[PDB]
């Protein structure tokens, strides 16, 4: 249809008005003083949220440049938000912070190449210095005051956060499902879990947890990669009868056959998911056959000559659910009997006994571990269905940061890190004039987020700002008791991982509006 | 429906103001220091390109008048990249060039036949002055310089296009994929690459690549051509059955025969695609062969008296995969047994020895390497999909740039070839003075890609065209760095196929324009 | 619907403005120096062209009533078409130039019905001075001249025409197609080409070349009318099996049968096309055979008491394409024998020694000419797509002008014939003064032409015209190098069919509009 198009200060005031609108209504829902924002619905009672994706989401401007400009920066939020889990707030408004200046600098003149190139070198350095600052949240006690501190101070959900990490380790799975009603509940069911997700969407019949869920599937454990589907045919068959799913449990599903086993089952025709085996090489096998021993199936490997042809429903195992993330699988509830399962167990206990390795020793232990990963399940307390359903969401978020937290150190929270980092890159300089005026645009966006937590404070961001600058190291500003103070030992920290990658998804979107020529959309009408 | 119609100046000063519109958003995209053009989406965030084809598309205005000259204008462009792959940016600057001025002089009353000529002249012998001047991008050095220079200075993507041309040969078969993840992966394929396309797109299952893929398709090798579909009747149903694809290696299939495999095809009846068999003459035959020890099929050739129509599917060859483009085939993973096609290789090995001349000794050594074509495949690095898609998407660009220098020397980039190229027809003239008008207008237009690619950079376009003109040879602007210098020593070439291409379909559609003298539309109702 | 009616000068000045508006349009494009005209397009870019008929067919005005005058006008290009495919344009500014001065007459106050009588009587007159001064084109160098000429002095065109012509004869049939690439070929197929068309429409398969194309049919040879369906059938339905088309060449196939034959081959039901038999009498026979060697097939005459019904495949000929036009039939490719066919031509070669007479002697040499008519098939040359199929374009119309021209004499091109026979009838009188006023309107319209390519030129027409009218003969202005000279002697002729075409419809749809008194169309609504 008939295009609108504009250029250079058309284009660019309309951007920014609308990145303003998304940043500002976002931007307010910042810290322990977020406020609320309150979302229309159609039906009911409007939303009330403190979640800044939430009011992301409804953000959509009237003025089709304006709209472009709110669409873009909705970008870092969510960019942000799929790598890290969490920041997409602080991710806005550094962006918001970027743009606004970036823009100006372009208004009076300056290269908008250089400015990009400007913010960019001082990203790079900053990032490199946000590692060298950062310190880890590795025992149970970090792990709870992360948890915590994600959950609004609420040294419950902290409690069952690091409770449930201790049972499948920081590095298995959880998940967190309504309670019965008043007093949490946290149990390991199948069972096992090994770090492996689907190896495709589609495959997602929840898009609700973006998992995918088996009721009493077949398990297929084939040691070595499928690529012609000509093998499945004969099993997929046995298992189109007696109604029942199936899990393909092989080295790995290639294109061919992959493809097809996503075209079949989004038609109905049989229901099969894919996953690759858990670890490589040697230990992959014997894992393996962990499985098979847990959900009283057969592995079939070319090895011992095995055809895929040559399987029936008996070779298949069989478990009463499973779940697969995008990188988690959980077994829960095998058929296998515990003779064979507690057989396998004392076989691998003595593997430990004849171990020479440290190594070997940790990763026998891994497997007995498993089989005698599984999924830890949060049950959250009640005490009325709306609380429930509300302190649920929380564990939810809180779960989520802390991962974050545990695999990538910690740096000071509410926004104190950053701000160390500028102050470390004062010196920093580029090729031309242009450039360290980008360079300084980068460095005051830093300020931003801990200017907007005092903000939503109530109080003086200035001052604040000015005070921490003052001190150095840990010393920050506590915007839940309005004390100064260390942040680390007061228990505020941030996963570098999130803060990292804030910055990095603001400057890079802020980099392609600042360096943005010309807006062409449908002409209003 | 009721048309608006326009005449002569009304009809120009529309055109002008579309092609203006069209040219003056795709040119700031022109040379290293392209700036960017957003381009609106109706859903998420807006399109950020430097990419000159991705703006043009873009292009469509309200006035129908307008419109048409833009839509015009985009001929060039269009145009250009069928025939060369690049330099559409470059072909629109030229036109806007010649338009503009070619328009002018007709409002001063000048004749626009006599224009047309003198334009026409000028671009003839610029274009023989082209070919004298033009050099060669044979070696791997050359190929890696082209290469970077096409990837932005990405002396990265540079030895990957380099490395893949020293394993399939310069005028082998290239392709790029998404990346596994970090570190970039250059693999050879089936198999073997012969050069022919499809005997007719439609074929074309995949038009995002525009290339034809079929998977453990049959392949029936016949040496001869096909007219009358009769003859594969017998086949084509013994290909009906076992759900396989059908890949028809013929001397050639004609009319009849081919407009039949298009229409069945075409309604899902049976999947078949034909290309013409490698070579011609003698060594066609004895290559048919080699695709049939490499497949393990059987050659249906009328010198043993053999018969289409009495061919079972045990003659018919067959692979893994096939994929055919415009104009190369490549078979990936055949049937064929190792001692076959092991022993195959020393028959012609030994072929080699008894070679009493270097052209036949040549012509074998191919075969050897083929079935010892293939098709190579880059695998582009990763670090977070996004830049793994981006980083693919220069590979692609500087492949087709790379691709298209070897084919046909290579000239001073920059713009600074045609610039040389204007200053050695100042004294070129027509018949008339009208004619020597549109000559110079033709040369004036030769600047215009140097001036445009200084203007981008915030340059003055007179002061470093005035410079460039005054040394001479190779001398000129780099923009990248700003300094002037010996394009070919600092690597800045352009294929003189592409420089040779935009400007010709930049002449050539200025000068319809030029000698259009109404316009006829709907009304805008 | 409610009506809008006009009468008198309302009418006319309607009319007048409609006939001006499709005239400029078209006459710019006249002659050698014709100007272009861009007829804008729905999808991609606008169509140039120097090309009437593409201009007129384009035309369509808002005020109904002026609409109605450009598309009566229009139908005076069409008629001059459809007779003889050239001079639309010449008959568009005749008729524009007649229509003009005649509608003023009118406003004057002279009498429609005399102005046409004198119209008519001025060109009654003067097509019979036409075919005083017209001359021939019938040896290869007229036909060679004659092509040049209307390919726009393509020397090239010029001599594939003469050369097309000389394999079949300028009476022959003969194509064109696109070429291979670079390089023009002609080529003479099956086979053998007599003239006779269909039977009638409908059996045109293909409207692009509005002909009937067969492929490999059978051929029943027939040697009588064929009225009653009765007898076909039989025939018909043992060629509804074998799935092959079926060509009827019989002495002819009249109403009850033919209307049978379209309407089943209009519902898909057996795919039939009828042609009458070449020649006439005793010839006609032997002329069937002729095809009936050629093509195998077994000619079912009455005489040797044969029927239709106990026809079968066996008795139809065959041959692998035929192609008929409105009035050529060309069989490509025939079944029979050498041995059959060759030995046929043996006989006729005695019957050339025993003819006792020139008459019989020629049409024997013709039989053998053929069976030894077929069809000349012209592969335009290349070079790149676009100019393929643009030189495709030139070399169809300049066939299409030739054949014209060979058909009926040739006359002084450049508007000179017309201008000659004016100044003859200088001294015509009608019975009245109103009658003198239609003859001298008819006089001045009949140097239209020559003054519009002229004006096309960028000259002087009154000075032009005036110095032509000076002199005599075949002395005029050559456009291409607007110099005076020998029209013949320069190669400039026009067949003199299409110049008495053009100035008959032009004066026929004159004669109509000045004698119109009352208009009615819808309502504006
Ligand atoms: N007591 C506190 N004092 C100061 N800052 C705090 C305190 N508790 C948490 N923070 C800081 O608040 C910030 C996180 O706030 P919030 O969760 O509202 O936004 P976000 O994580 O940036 O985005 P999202 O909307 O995705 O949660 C981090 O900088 C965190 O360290
Ligand atoms: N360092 C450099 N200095 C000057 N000119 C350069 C430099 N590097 C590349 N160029 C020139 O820039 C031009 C190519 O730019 P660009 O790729 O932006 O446009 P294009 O090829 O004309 O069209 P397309 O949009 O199809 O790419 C060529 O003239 C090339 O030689
Ligand atoms: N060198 C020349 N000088 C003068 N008149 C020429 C010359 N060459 C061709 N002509 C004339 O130009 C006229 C034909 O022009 P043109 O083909 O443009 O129009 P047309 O045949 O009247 O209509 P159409 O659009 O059907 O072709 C004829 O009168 C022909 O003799
Ligand atoms: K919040
Ligand atoms: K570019
Ligand atoms: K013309
Ligand atoms: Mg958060
Ligand atoms: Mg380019
Ligand atoms: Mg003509």
């Amino acid at each position: 249809a008939a295009k609108d198009v504009k250029f250079g200060n058309d284009a660019g005031v309309k951007m920014l008005r609308g990145v303003n609108v998304l940043a500002d209504a976002v931007k307010v829902t910042l810290g322990p003083k977020g406020r609320n924002v309150v979302l229309d619905k159609s039906f009911g009672a409007p939303t009330i949220t403190k979640d800044g994706v939430s009011v992301a989401r409804e953000i959509e401007l009237e003025d089709k440049f304006e709209n472009m400009g709110a669409q873009m920066v909705k970008e870092v939020a969510s960019k942000a938000n799929d790598a890290a889990g969490d920041g997409t707030t602080t991710a806005t408004v550094l962006a918001q912070a970027i743009i606004t200046e970036g823009l100006k600098a372009v208004a009076a003149g300056m290269n908008p190449m250089d400015l990009k190139r400007g913010i960019d070198k001082a990203v790079t350095v900053a990032v490199e210095e946000l590692k060298a600052l950062s310190v880890p949240c590795s025992d149970s006690k970090a792990i709870a005051q992360v948890g915590t501190i994600s959950a609004n101070s609420d040294e419950t959900v902290g409690k069952l956060i690091a409770e449930a990490m201790d049972k499948v380790g920081k590095e298995g799975v959880i998940t967190v499902e309504d309670g019965t009603g008043l007093q949490d509940e946290l149990d390991v069911v199948e069972g096992m879990q090994f770090d492996r997700g689907y190896l495709s969407p589609y495959f997602i019949n929840k898009p609700e947890t973006g998992a995918v869920e088996l009721e009493s599937p077949f398990i297929l454990l084939a040691d070595k990669k499928i690529s012609n589907i000509r093998e499945m045919l004969p099993v997929l068959e046995a298992v189109a009868k007696a109604g029942k799913p199936l899990l393909i449990i092989a080295e790995d599903v290639e294109g061919e056959a992959l493809a097809t086993l996503v075209v079949n089952t989004m038609r109905g025709i049989v229901k099969v998911a894919a996953v690759k085996a858990p670890g490589f090489g040697d230990r992959r096998k014997a894992m393996l056959q962990d499985i098979a021993t847990l959900t009283g199936g057969t592995v079939i490997s070319e090895e011992i000559g095995m055809e895929l042809e040559k399987a029936t429903l008996e070779d298949l195992g069989q478990a009463k659910r499973v779940v697969i993330n995008k990188d988690t699988t959980t077994i829960i509830d095998g058929v296998g009997e515990e003779a064979a399962i507690q057989g396998r167990v004392a076989q691998i206990r003595q593997q430990i006994e004849e171990a020479t390795s440290d190594y070997d020793r940790e990763k026998l232990q891994e497997r007995v571990a498993k089989l005698a990963g599984g999924v830890a399940v949060i049950k959250v307390g009640a005490a009325t269905e709306v609380e429930m359903k509300e302190k649920k969401a929380r564990v939810e978020d809180a779960l989520h940061a802390t991962r974050a937290a545990v695999e990538e150190g910690v740096v000071a929270g509410g926004g104190v890190a950053l701000i160390r980092v500028a102050s470390k890159l004062a010196d920093l300089r580029g090729q031309n004039e242009d450039q360290n005026v980008g360079i300084k645009v980068a460095l005051r966006a830093m300020e931003a987020p801990l200017r907007q937590i005092v903000l939503n404070c109530g109080e003086e961001p200035s001052v604040v700002a000015n005070t921490v600058k003052g001190g150095d190291g840990n010393y920050g500003y506590n915007a839940a008791t309005e004390e100064y103070g260390n942040m680390i030992d007061m228990g505020i920290l941030d996963p570098t991982k999130v803060t990292r990658s804030a910055l990095q998804y603001a400057a890079s979107v802020a980099g392609l509006m600042i360096t943005t020529e010309c807006m062409v959309t449908d002409l209003p009408k």
